[PDB]
RNA sequence: GCUUGAGUCUCGUAGAGGGGGGUAGAAUUCCAGGUGUAGCGGUGAAAUGCGUAGAGAUCUGGAGGAAUACCGGUGGCGAAG
């Protein structure tokens, strides 16, 4: 076991699915939930409620980790994004800083083709 | 014969105009390794499909190909494309 001050938690937040996970800085995992294992099928999943008890589930799931004074980092353009920084705050985990990082390519290369509905 | 059309010379200016050679950084994919463990992905709602031979997530290194966020315009160049 260990006990972490300053551990980074990672939100990665797409249109259909939450991911949440705790790493040592380094990126080494120590723990993660999810929103689809919160016990969620399908359309369910997207929504903040399901993100929220997501991020309950993960910081009960890695409590036996002393972790203090948390650092968050989120990414991508999902919803419910807000709701799982709540969450950790909530669970009673202390936050110092926040961070926004996704990915963008610079005109990389091609999307797939534009959906007709 | 003439200098008003047309052309030559001297000095400057702006430009994604054209051909050849280098090089840069962001990102998708693949491969190796560490952390780690049971879901991911998708949709109107699903299923097909992917994961315990270790996926997805996260961190380190390597390979290859293609296009050049922001500036960027209500802009410019070209006989047209
Ligand atoms: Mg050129
Ligand atoms: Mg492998
Ligand atoms: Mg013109």
């Amino acid at each position: 076991r260990k006990q972490v001050s300053d551990g980074v938690a990672h939100i990665h937040a797409s249109f259909n699915n939450t991911i949440v996970t705790i790493t040592d800085r380094q990126g080494n995992a120590l723990g993660w939930a999810t929103a689809g294992g919160s016990g969620f099928r399908g359309s369910r999943k997207s929504t903040p409620f399901a993100a929220q008890v997501a991020a309950e589930r993960c910081a009960d799931a890695v409590k036996e980790y002393g972790i203090k004074n948390l650092e968050v980092m989120v990414k991508g353009p999902g919803p419910g994004r807000e709701s799982t920084i709540r969450a950790l705050n909530a669970a009673g985990f202390r936050i110092t800083n926040i961070t926004d990082v996704t990915p963008i390519p610079h005109n990389g290369c091609r999307p797939p083709k534009k959906r007709r509905v």
